[PDB]
């Protein structure tokens, strides 16, 4: 498994792992975190979770990952990691380790395999969860361009009833996840989050969100 350290990777061994997580009571994982920027300061906010927040793209992470190892008083943090990883691709030392997982605002690839949804994608992201964890996920469109393309390669469409249907919920099921709740958000929603990404589409044109959660059933 491949950590973020600054700006260097590092390899961090499943007993490293553990011996940082038996320091606290919960374990929150992001998959598809971007800048780093959310996981900041949820974890600035909540000392007693430790915050694994996943990107395939390290260069994304590069200034908050240098931030969070200064001192304290300037802006350093222990209770956050970066891991490098795909969803495609996620490493073992991750499995059954998280109390929550988020998926929040995913473009391209990952957008896809949580609107489909892909069941082999999403039976690999349920397998970082313990037994009846949290999750949400957050979507929307990125612009019309990605929406157009979603669109002609026979994706379904990001709608509330979509998300609703009787077909999403049985496929989620299927993929280890429990639909509790489906809502329809707005750009006020989106305001609270603190990536540079999640602030473009706040501010900009009015849009749909979706954010669908509730618990990981798979084990």
């Amino acid at each position: 498994m491949l950590i973020l350290k600054g700006t260097k990777t590092v390899d961090l061994s499943k007993d490293e792992l553990t011996e940082i997580i038996g320091q606290f009571d919960r374990v929150h994982i992001d998959l598809g975190t971007g800048d780093g920027r959310n996981i900041y300061k949820l974890a600035i906010n909540d000392q007693n979770t430790f915050y694994i927040g996943i990107d395939p793209v390290k260069e994304n992470l590069f200034d908050i990952s240098k931030k969070i190892i200064k001192k304290p008083s300037k802006g350093g943090l222990s209770n956050v990691v970066f891991v490098i990883a795909a969803a495609e691709s996620l490493p073992f030392e991750l499995k059954n380790i998280a109390d929550s997982i988020s998926i929040l605002f995913p473009w391209g690839t990952l957008l896809e395999y949580v609107i489909k949804p892909n069941r082999d994608i999403l039976s690999n992201v349920a397998d970082l969860a313990k037994k009846e964890a949290h999750f949400e996920f957050v979507t929307t469109y990125s612009d019309s361009y990605e929406e157009a393309e979603i669109k002609k390669r026979g994706l379904p469409l990001l709608s509330k009833a979509y998300f609703l249907s009787e077909q999403y919920k049985a496929e989620l099921s299927n993929s280890g996840f429990r639909i509790d709740d489906v809502k329809e958000l707005d750009n006020e929603y989106v305001k609270q989050f603190n990536s540079l990404w999640a602030k473009r589409l706040a501010f900009g044109r009015k849009r749909s969100f979706f954010r669908v959660s509730g618990h990981v059933s798979k084990h």
